[PDB]
């Protein structure tokens, strides 16, 4: 039974805590519409300006027009008062990539080649909108498995962005204008967490340690500890320290691991 409802009545929210976040809290709900099972999550409060509140507005409209199936589909959103900002999305039934990951130690190449061949061809849809979607934020928790073929959808897209000069610029901002390349080595270390069950760079102990690593040429130490060395040369193709140096998403959707069909 209902403890909640949208404000034109589609979604209804079931008081039964499914995820939880520091900033948010996922609840089971359900599309009137459809009768399919849905995911309602609740943010906590964020400062209003005018402008910003505009800006969330129409980013949502942009967010449910990505209709794709390896992307976890965004339904609606909308402000309400529980004490904040109300989330509705595909659910996912599977949980997240991260928790199949911490129950098996080696995925075997025909999963690893499936559900990268997915994440690929989310990754895909994303920078070839207009203007491009950047996630920013790929990683096996925001990797979700759904439904009975198990199928892959990338979700959580909460830190995504779209797309004079100075003359004495700091190097930090010289280095700042980044692409969706950015995605290419998160994949690459999804890949390679997902063919070493692995944390990457365990051994570090913060993240300014890993900064100068990959910078002197220090991969993680998972890396060398990669059985097949055809994902192996993948992973390194994709975590490349320069960017003009690694794969494109079409070029891996192009290689021989991922033409096969096992
Ligand atoms: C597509 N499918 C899926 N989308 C999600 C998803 C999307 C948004 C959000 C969350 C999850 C949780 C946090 N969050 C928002 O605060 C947020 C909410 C509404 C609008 C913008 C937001 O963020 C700013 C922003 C700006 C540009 C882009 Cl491109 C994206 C987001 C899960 S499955
Ligand atoms: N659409 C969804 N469908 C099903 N479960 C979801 C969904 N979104 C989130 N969850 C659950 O919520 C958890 C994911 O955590 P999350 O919502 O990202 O909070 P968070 O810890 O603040 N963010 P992060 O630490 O970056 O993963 C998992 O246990 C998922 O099972
Ligand atoms: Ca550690
Ligand atoms: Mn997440």
């Amino acid at each position: 039974k209902a403890v909640g409802m949208s404000n034109d009545g589609r979604f209804l929210k079931f008081d039964i805590e499914i995820g939880r976040g520091s900033f948010k809290t996922v609840y089971k709900g359900l599309d009137t519409e459809t009768t399919v099972e849905v995911a309602w999550c609740e943010l906590q409060d964020r400062k209003l300006t005018k402008s910003e509140r505009q800006r969330f507005k129409e980013e949502a409209e942009m967010l449910k027009g990505l209709q794709h199936p390896n992307i976890v589909r965004f339904y609606d959103s909308w402000e309400s008062t529980v004490k904040c900002i109300v989330l509705v999305t595909e659910l996912m039934t599977s949980g997240t990539l991260k928790t199949y990951l911490k129950r098996f130690k080696v995925m075997k190449i025909k999963v690893l080649r499936s559900w990268c061949r997915q994440i690929l061809k989310g990754l895909q849809f994303l920078h070839t909108r207009t203007p491009p979607i950047i996630h920013r934020d790929l990683k096996c928790d925001n990797i979700f498995i759904t439904g009975p073929t198990g199928s892959v959808k990338i979700g959580d897209l909460g830190l995504a962005t779209l797309k004079g000069t100075p003359e004495f610029m700091a190097p930090e901002m010289y280095a700042a204008a980044y692409d969706e390349s950015v995605d290419v080595y998160a994949f690459g270390m999804c890949m390679l967490e997902m063919a070493t069950s692995e944390y990457p760079y365990s051994e570090c102990q913060n993240a300014a340690q890993i900064y100068r690593r990959v910078t002197s040429g220090v991969k993680p130490a998972s890396f060398d500890k990669v059985a097949i060395p055809e994902v192996k040369e993948i992973i390194e193709g994709c975590i490349r320290q320069n960017k003009d140096e690694r794969y494109s998403i079409k070029d891996l959707l192009n290689h021989a691991f991922f033409q096969e069909e096992t």
